[PDB]
């Protein structure tokens, strides 16, 4: 294939407002080689809906078709299913991935799930495997779905269902629940989720997902880079090459208890305000960080985590442009690994109205010309935020 851009579409963006509303019919079908659709859920140990939206029933398409549709325009197109993600919770995947009766009761359900809806795969989405039974029971719900799959691909003479999972960065989850070498072995490719490596949660200012860790860093705390997490996963066992490594197209937002001190590690009193349209706290969409550029914001980029963050006030946003992006791309190259994966598609100025260089989705849009050689056409260039805004 070549390097993959496996992008996350979520159906809740369906329900944003103005600039933020978005359909399955605002991605475009050659942008991504691979569209995971979160999530679908779990009910009675089945792969199950999340709500009837994303089916379709009364004549009316769902989203599930309407995202499969992609494929008419581009058959070479690849799409997943994804079930978890956080609000999922943990108690359902534990109780899933019990017993053998408990997984195959699963995988058997899930199997026709997928394809009755022309899903080319499944994306694992548990957040996170914890302790020494989970373990163990993750690996084996994945060698039993790996093994099912790959009957059922040699039964039916189809090209066999992909089985993927999105896998975290912090050192401790990764020890506690993860048997990396036989992870890896089952999966087709891994989903790193090299983001939120900072936010809310802390009292410091910290980057959602700095390449490298700053100085100002303690050497523990120099173990949160996307650098490190991903070569930690090749260490443990993990093959370069399924290595999809996560690339965010939000911000994690932190409210600064002295508006004086904005650099990297100031002290917070709490997370940043609400955006417009995503409207939850400690967290902006590209395009809502570009309306505060374009607004009076200051932007600062730290040449020692190679990526930027924003200030306006009190507010201090850490995210990632088309700047941050392409270093990255060319890190990915440099390492070898298999693609980027991107959260999400529904949060990158897809309309291309928004950040200003008119160009339709500027992030994934570099992803997939620094990464397979693909103009974002036309005389679209970078916008140069350091020039455009305040310092
Ligand atoms: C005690 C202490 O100090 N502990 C520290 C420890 O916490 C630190 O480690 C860090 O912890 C934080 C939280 O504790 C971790 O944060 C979680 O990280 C995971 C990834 O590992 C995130 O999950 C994936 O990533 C995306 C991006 O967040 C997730 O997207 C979210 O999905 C949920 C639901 O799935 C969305 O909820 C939706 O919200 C909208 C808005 O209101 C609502 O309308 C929707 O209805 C609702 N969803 C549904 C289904 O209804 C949410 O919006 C979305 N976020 C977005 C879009 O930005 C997604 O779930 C995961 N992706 C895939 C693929 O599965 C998870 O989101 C995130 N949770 C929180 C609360 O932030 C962090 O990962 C972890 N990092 C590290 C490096 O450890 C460490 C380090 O500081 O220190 C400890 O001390």
């Amino acid at each position: 294939d070549g390097y993959k851009i496996v992008c996350y579409y979520t159906n809740w963006s369906q329900y944003r407002t103005k600039i933020g509303k978005f359909m399955p019919e605002d991605i475009q079908p050659e942008l991504c080689t691979h569209i995971i659709f979160a999530f679908g859920w779990l009910k009675k140990g089945k792969l199950s809906s999340f709500e009837s939206n994303d089916e379709t029933k009364d004549g009316k398409t769902g989203l599930y078709d309407r995202i499969n549709a992609l494929k008419k325009a581009n058959p070479k197109l690849k799409t997943l299913l994804a079930i978890g993600g956080w609000s999922f919770g943990t108690q359902k995947f534990k109780e899933m991935s019990a017993t053998r009766y408990a997984r195959q009761t699963f995988i058997y359900s899930a199997i026709p799930y997928l394809r009755d809806r022309n899903f080319d795969g499944l994306d694992i989405d548990w957040l996170y495997p914890k302790g020494g039974d989970d373990k163990k029971n993750y690996v084996l719900l994945l060698k039993e779905l790996r093994e099912a799959f790959e009957a059922e691909a040699q039964e039916v003479k189809k090209p066999r269902l992909l089985l993927t999972a999105a896998v975290p960065v912090g050192p401790d989850n990764i020890k506690s629940g993860y048997d990396v070498p036989a992870v890896a072995s089952y999966l087709d490719f891994i989903n790193l989720m090299a983001y939120d490596f900072h936010g809310k949660w802390e009292r410091e200012t910290g980057h959602n997902a700095p390449l490298y860790a700053p100085s100002s860093d303690s050497e523990w705390r120099k173990q949160l880079s996307v650098d490190h997490a991903a070569h930690l996963w090749v260490k443990l066992g993990a093959p370069k090459e399924k290595l999809i490594i996560g690339m965010p197209t939000y911000g994690r937002t932190f409210t600064l208890s002295n508006p004086n001190n904005f650099k990297v590690n100031s002290p917070a009193s709490g997370g940043g305000k609400a955006g417009e349209y995503t409207k939850e706290s400690g967290f902006l969409a590209y395009y809502e960080v570009c309306e505060i550029l374009r607004n009076g914001g200051a932007y600062v980029w730290d040449d020692e985590m190679k990526v930027p963050y924003a200030i306006h006030g009190d507010q201090w946003v850490g995210f990632d442009d088309e700047k941050s992006i392409r270093n990255k791309m060319r890190w990915i190259k440099d390492n070898s690994f298999g693609g980027a994966m991107v959260w999400t598609v529904d949060m990158d100025d897809f309309s291309g109205g928004v950040c200003g260089g008119n160009v339709k989705y500027p992030l994934i849009g570099a992803m997939r010309e620094e990464l397979r050689g693909i103009s974002r056409g036309k005389d679209a260039k970078d916008v140069d935020w350091a020039s455009v805004a305040a310092s």
